[PDB]
């Protein structure tokens, strides 16, 4: 019911991200995502390539971030929402528009260079 996500049962740790603001301030969005069809029609995944702290708010702009992915749209699993529906969502600029981004645990994948000497 709550929540799903083929796999029900508690395995691994994760954190999840959501962020509800209302509209976009008029006007285009104020960043924008990739839609991922491989060989198909339809939407497969889901990427945030661009996100401006100014359009949106510094209150969701730690939620969100260029680099994550988006699982789920306004509360819809991307993974079925058609690409035009998982675009669409976006062109929305006239009401709250929810993003789910998750966020793991794992350290980011930086350099291999620390403190030389000692």
């Amino acid at each position: 019911g709550s929540s799903g996500s083929s796999g029900v049962q508690d395995q691994l740790p994760y954190s999840v991200t959501l962020i509800s603001m209302p509209a976009t301030t008029e006007c285009r969005r104020g960043f924008s995502v990739t839609v991922e069809s491989a060989s198909s029609n339809y939407a497969t995944t889901v990427q945030v390539k661009e996100v401006n702290r100014m359009h949106i708010s510094p209150n969701n702009r730690n939620a969100i971030h260029p680099g994550d992915r988006i699982l789920e749209i306004n509360g819809t699993p991307v993974r079925t929402l058609r690409v035009e529906e998982v675009e669409d969502a976006i062109k929305q600029t006239s009401q709250t528009l929810q993003l789910l981004i998750e966020h793991d645990p794992v350290p980011q994948r930086l350099d291999q260079s620390g403190p030389s000497s000692g």
